[PDB]
């Protein structure tokens, strides 16, 4: 019996010293087991592996414990989810672009760099320590871990077509929104006002409109009585808001926003691109960066900062 040293593990904190038999494989003794995101369950010890640490699934009450802190989930499914993901984002290459981390494009990823990008300039704080930690890490540049959680958590997989609106609205729903608040009016000359309160992702979100000023002063919808109505913005507590929108052409003004989804395409494919506010405009597809005055063109999604917005009305 020839052995070797290795540390498993299932959030890359706690370290677990472990034997190995050369002459079994990783799954014979550990489950599904993974190197840096590469299934090594029906591979046989190497040498070059002591000390190396391998992730496992959670198998036993320490494991479990430390995956349930972690991911906030024990479930098999998850972590090889985030491993099969890892295998391949940790082959893409993450370039500063106009100072924030982008995604040089691959695998039809264009819709999770414009994510990317727009989650690192409005404040958010994860829920799960693992969002959490990997989305310091891809401030810093290293994305990997982020991205391959992000389409774990999402339930999607490498090369899918995905929706920018979609993974925000998963990814909120794991970040502490809780004490998010918006007041709504809506308001018939017919049938009178009505007031609504959304609290958490609700209070965040909304679809329909791009402008957050036109949502302040009052959008027409559809009424009950077969007339038109007005919706207007009564009280707004989040330190951000988006809007989205149907895919149209929208003039973006330098200083009015912080960011936005570009899209040019129809409901089942398009290309997704970023447009953000600094000094002046700039879009950034993948690693590509340009920059303009003026801006017109398919928006989809308009991100705003704030802190607590009362009408006048
Ligand atoms: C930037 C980015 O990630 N991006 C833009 C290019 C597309 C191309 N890939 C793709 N994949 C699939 N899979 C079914 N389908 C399409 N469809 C498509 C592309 C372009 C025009 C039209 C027009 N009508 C229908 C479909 C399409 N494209 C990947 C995402
Ligand atoms: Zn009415």
């Amino acid at each position: 019996v020839r052995t070797i040293k290795v540390f498993t593990t299932v959030d890359n904190i706690n370290l677990h010293t472990q034997v190995v038999d050369m002459s079994m494989t990783y799954g014979q003794q550990f489950g599904p087991t993974y190197l840096d995101g590469a299934d090594v369950t029906k591979i046989k010890p190497h040498n070059s592996h002591e000390g190396k640490t391998f992730y496992v699934l959670p198998n036993d009450d320490t494991l479990r414990v430390e995956a349930f802190e972690y991911y906030h989930t024990t479930d098999p499914s998850f972590l090889g989810r985030y491993m099969s993901a890892l295998n391949h984002t940790k082959k893409w290459k993450y370039p500063q672009v106009n100072g924030l981390t982008s995604i040089k494009w691959a695998d039809n990823n264009c819709y999770l760099a414009t994510a990317l990008l727009t989650l690192q300039q409005i404040e958010l704080k994860f829920n799960p320590p693992a969002l959490q930690d990997a989305y310091y890490r891809a401030r810093a540049g290293e994305a990997a871990n982020f991205c391959a959680l992000i389409l774990a958590y999402c339930n999607k997989t490498v090369g899918e077509l995905g929706d920018v609106r979609e993974t925000m609205s998963y990814l909120f729903q794991h970040a502490n929104l809780d004490s998010c608040k918006r007041v709504l009016n809506v308001v018939c000359k017919t049938c009178g006002q009505q007031q609504t309160t959304l609290k958490g992702v609700e209070a965040v979100m909304y679809m329909g409109t791009l402008s957050y000023e036109q949502f302040k002063k009052g959008v027409q919808i559809p009424c009950t009585c077969g007339k038109q109505a007005t919706k207007y913005l009564v009280q707004q507590e989040s330190p951000f808001v988006m809007m989205s929108a149907p895919p149209a052409q929208y003039e973006l003004k330098h200083g009015t926003f912080t960011c936005a989804s570009e899209y040019t395409g129809n409901y089942q494919c398009g290309h997704y691109k970023h447009i953000t506010s600094k000094e002046t405009l700039y879009c950034i597809d993948g690693a590509l960066l340009t920059k303009s005055s003026e801006y017109k063109g398919p928006i989809t999604d308009v991100f705003y900062k704030e802190n607590s917005y009362t009408t006048t009305i």
